[PDB]
DNA sequence: GTCGTC
DNA sequence: ACGGGACGAC
């Protein structure tokens, strides 16, 4: 664990939210029919606001989460994943989704990325950036887009809230991501021709020939990704391994 | 709680 | 065919 002191803005754990400070904000394009859509937001059951509540207020407190008053209005919806009685919060925004603008998916398929690992780079690190959407900021003109209202009892929210940042369950989040990061890694790429480096959205792996040069481009990503304000999850960090997970595959003796 | 789909 | 009903997707 020598990496994360020597990297303290780089991982999640130490370095704090983060923020693509190189990245402008977004400006997310509506249809040309596109009317603002307020839909309802279904009772929810106290179980379920006691436990997305803790989640809300540290959005807030991050200022991910910011009071507003807008036009557009989406679900919340409580779900309790992996079948565990754990509530997170979950925004419908399919109704917004259908008025925003299409762009073209330029994400490439896993297959196709893992296509351009050479049989001589076998070294790997296996990279997963934290809360990689929110590291984006939304423009102050698309934010009223992503409004859902929000209902404590005692001292909270007195209406609407939304993100100040790309958020979860929008269509063009992914692909916005994925293009986003490669224009801040475009020049670590340039200064690392002897590196290989797959980008799938948050997902991300490094290849080198040898042990000390996967160590070495190792450093140098995590210190261009911090400095830049993204966040690597240390604990899930496959750091100068042979064999590493990525995307589904086992890596393994240039194998899959 | 909806809602598109195999 | 044509449509009630499981999956999972937001």
């Amino acid at each position: 664990m020598t990496w994360l002191s020597d990297f303290p803005q780089a991982w999640a754990e130490t370095g704090g939210m983060g923020l693509a400070v190189r990245q402008a904000p977004l400006i997310i394009p509506l249809k040309a029919t596109s009317t603002p859509v307020s839909i309802k937001q279904y009772p929810m059951s106290q179980e379920a606001r006691l436990g997305i509540k803790p989640h809300i207020q540290r959005l807030l407190d991050q200022g991910i989460l910011v009071p507003c008053q807008s036009p557009w209005n989406t679900p919340l919806l409580p779900v309790k994943k992996p079948g565990t009685n754990d509530y997170r919060p979950v925004q419908d925004l399919r109704e917004v989704n259908k008025r925003v603008e299409d762009i073209h998916p330029t994400v490439p398929n896993p297959y196709n990325l893992l296509s351009g690992l050479p049989p001589s780079h076998q070294w790997y690190t296996v990279l997963d950036l934290k809360d990689a959407f929110f590291c984006l900021r939304l423009h102050p003109t698309s934010q009223p887009l992503f409004a859902f209202e929000w209902r404590d009892p005692e001292m909270g929210i007195s209406g609407q809230l939304t993100w100040t940042r790309l958020p979860q369950g929008f269509k063009n989040s992914p692909t916005l991501f994925d293009e986003a990061l490669h224009r801040d890694l475009a020049d670590f790429r340039i200064q690392h021709p002897d590196l290989i480096l797959l980008q799938y959205v948050d997902d991300l792996l490094l290849a080198a020939t040898s042990e000390l040069d996967c160590q070495q481009g190792t450093r140098a990503l995590l210190q261009t990704l911090g400095n830049l304000g993204y966040r690597a999850s240390a604990k899930k960090a496959q750091i100068c391994q042979k064999q590493v997970k990525y995307l589904g595959y086992l890596l393994k003796e240039g194998q899959r």
